[PDB]
């Protein structure tokens, strides 16, 4: 009925459970003043050594970039043991995936901010020398109307689905231009209601209709012309020709009006 979990002296009342997986749960707790955090808990009693390492760095990384941008989930405090990893950080209203999935249509005001704060974030990582390199809605967490990265892809292990993934990454069976591409895919996912390769049921035919040049991904003409321009910049199979994230700061897409 009102079970606890203590991270660095402070105790935090579970008000619920909102997320899990492979051992790690994530919930929504409040503290002795009643203020709202997401704490992630991860069971550690499994885990090699590569995966601890994995952990430790994304969580140094996440304490570190978060003082660059507001566009980064705030991580407030954590306790980790041997056995254990507490993560307390600021509670959102949902993620950016099941927000898409029951939403008919986006306003194309809020569709462009969403792009800036993901931009924000990611150019962010970037700058740190950090390639995500598995970018979709579900790394972004909504919290007050804002977009914020949860998480930076570092995390070893622990559905799926290649949608997001660019052709260089398959030809190649890897750099910030991959992101563009995953990022682009989101943003077509928001403007035309589905990912550019969405059709595709064989996924080993999506995987070569993502990597081949004569396949040619449509866009439908909009009004916004320059959101079609950012789509059509971010979708190009060749890395060099690809659009960059300082070049998409400073695209009309997000400096116009």
């Amino acid at each position: 009925a009102n079970e606890c979990i203590s991270v660095k002296g402070r105790i935090y009342s579970i008000l619920k459970q909102i997320g899990s997986g492979g051992s790690s749960k994530v919930f929504q707790v409040l503290n002795e003043k009643k203020q709202i955090y997401a704490i992630k808990y991860v069971n550690l009693e499994e885990a090699d050594n590569q995966t601890l390492d994995s952990y430790r760095n994304e969580i140094a990384y996440l304490n570190k970039l978060q003082q660059h941008s507001d566009k980064i989930i705030r991580l407030y405090d954590y306790e980790i043991t041997d056995q254990y990893i507490y993560m307390v950080m600021e509670c959102g209203n949902i993620d950016l995936n099941s927000w898409l999935k029951k939403k008919k249509s986006i306003d194309p005001w809020e569709r462009k901010s969403y792009w800036k704060n993901m931009l924000e974030a990611v150019h962010t990582i970037h700058q740190h020398g950090i390639v995500h390199s598995d970018l979709k809605p579900a790394n972004f967490l909504i919290v007050d109307g804002m977009l914020k990265l949860i998480d930076f892809g570092i995390a070893n292990q622990m559905v799926g689905t290649v949608n997001y993934m660019p052709p260089e990454a398959i030809k190649d069976m890897i750099s910030p231009k991959s992101d563009v591409w995953s990022l682009g895919c989101i943003l077509y996912y928001m403007t035309y209601g589905k990912t550019p390769f969405q059709q595709i049921i064989n996924q080993i035919s999506k995987l070569h209709a993502i990597i081949d040049p004569n396949h040619e991904i449509e866009f439908p003409d909009i009004p916004e012309k320059d959101l079609q321009d950012v789509l059509k910049c971010c979708l190009k199979r060749d890395p060099k020709q690809r659009i960059s994230i300082p070049e998409l700061l400073a695209h009309p897409y997000v400096q116009i009006q």
